[PDB]
């Protein structure tokens, strides 16, 4: 067995990585206001009134889109609660919707269960509504939040992510988040925590410093926990992470399918294109991260058609692209092969658990794939055995036809991270042979997958 190298992921972190994509559902009282993305806590609860709400419809969107998990805004900073909490009146309890007798969180988690999707919860740390009270104190709010957390972590089935937005959360101290973390961890042991700012010691996953859907190149799963803490002053630390980072807290990349996070009819014509989403996919999922994509339900309580369409087409595109590893069938020769159990042919076998590996202490390897017939490709992907750590730290891919010389691939030269998955897109090339150069690392290579592909016409 290979020894792991450096910091390694937890069981939670492995489960989260494997999701690849997660849906965000930004919905609430803001949706019923005119052009509001950040509500003031002053809107009348009465205005919340979806007319054809169907969380099943939301789940059908996700099914078609290949998305295995979903996070609902149970409470945004406006402080309006989507479930009839015992601990406030600023909720659905006092909505026009269902004469105050509804529970959107209920509908949501019921639909997730029905469809076999993992449910998550966004419960806004900064609460503008509570801040309106002359009685507001941090200590008081800590208890309020804890009460609500208890409801959501107890009575609504299995919860697989809790999201703590850092926006406006600067007054919230580490010991406050501790109190909250203990609740999550006790009641929901498989629950992954997206943590920002002063929650840094409790975070399972981090922010990556923009909402544009662009994780860094490289993007390490490790970083210093101070980067989370001092968010605004460590863009690089968040976006790229650090190879020598003191913590294993991988990046989660969040973005809206629209210009805004909440629904506006005027943005129906401004949904990101399939090509845009493919780009994003490649700069998140394809840069050692996970893609959290927001679909905002409308005032009917439905996901818009365009949003749904584009997500569905991205899935088709992804599926077509990676369905055929053009290297399959190759004759493979490598340097630095640990053993038959670990032959380079493993990178090609489509098995979940097998991998190529090198010998202890030898961090370099060269692998040559000789193809029976010349292939045309414009995309490649490589996957590391992440349980074993970030091992490889420099890699390149080359090709030839006349075998007279190895031709470099501009976009796949002296790359750094691999981790969970790294995708490279490239001007189409024809190849009779392909070379994978493992050029440097902290330990001998351990690689699950290597492939080249032809991008779907969908894209």
């Amino acid at each position: 067995s290979l020894a792991p190298c450096g910091l390694v992921p937890s069981a939670r972190q492995l489960e989260w990585y494997n999701r690849e994509m997660i849906a965000f559902f930004h919905f609430g009282i803001n949706t019923f206001e005119e052009y509001v993305n950040e509500g003031d806590g002053k809107a009348s609860t009465a205005i919340f009134n979806p007319t054809a709400l169907d969380c099943r419809q939301w789940m059908q969107t996700l099914k078609a889109a290949g998305i295995p998990a979903a996070i609902l805004t149970a409470k945004h900073a406006d402080g309006f609660c989507l479930w009839p909490s015992k601990y406030t009146d600023y909720s659905v309890k006092n909505a026009a919707w269902k004469n105050g007798k509804g529970d959107v969180v209920r509908e949501f988690v019921d639909a997730c269960e029905e469809y076999g999707l993992k449910a998550g919860i966004y419960l806004g740390p900064h609460d503008r509504h509570e801040h309106l009270s002359p009685l507001y104190t941090t200590e008081r709010y800590k208890e309020y939040y804890a009460h609500q957390l208890g409801e959501l972590m107890s009575d609504y089935g299995k919860i697989w992510e809790t999201w703590w937005d850092g926006a406006g959360a600067d007054e919230l101290t580490t010991p406050v988040y501790r109190h909250w973390y203990k609740i999550v961890r006790e009641k929901q042991p498989d629950c992954v925590i997206f943590g920002t700012k002063n929650s840094y010691p409790f975070a399972d996953v981090r922010w990556m410093g923009n909402e544009a859907g662009e994780a860094g190149d490289p993007c390490w799963a490790t970083t210093d926990s101070v980067a989370i803490r001092d968010e605004a002053q460590y863009y690089k630390g968040l976006n790229e992470g650090m190879l020598d980072g003191d913590a294993y807290i991988p990046a989660e990349t969040d973005v809206s399918i629209r210009p805004s996070w909440f629904y506006h009819a005027e943005e129906d014509s401004r949904v990101k294109s399939v090509r845009e989403l493919w780009d994003i996919y490649c700069t998140s999922v394809g840069r050692n991260s996970v893609l959290l994509l927001n679909f905002p339900p409308d005032r009917r309580g439905l996901i818009h058609s365009t949003d749904s369409l584009h997500a569905a087409l991205l899935k088709q595109g992804i599926d077509e692209t990676f369905s055929t590893n053009l290297l399959r069938g190759a004759k493979v020769k490598a340097t630095n092969v640990r053993g038959a159990k670990y032959s380079p042919e493993k990178m090609l076998d489509n098995e979940k658990n097998t991998y190529f590996a090198g010998k202890d202490g030898e961090v370099k390897a060269d692998i040559i794939f000789t193809l029976p017939k010349t292939i045309e490709f414009d995309c490649l992907m490589i996957e590391e055995v992440i349980e074993l750590g970030h091992r490889t730290t420099k890699w390149s891919v080359e090709y030839t036809v006349d075998g007279k010389n190895w031709i470099t691939i501009p976009e796949a030269t002296d790359k750094q991270a691999i981790g969970h998955k790294w995708i490279v897109r490239l001007a189409p090339v024809k190849a009779k042979q392909v070379r994978l150069r493992i050029q440097d690392g902290k330990a001998c290579p351990a690689i699950h997958t290597f492939g080249v592909y032809k991008q779907s016409p969908v894209f």
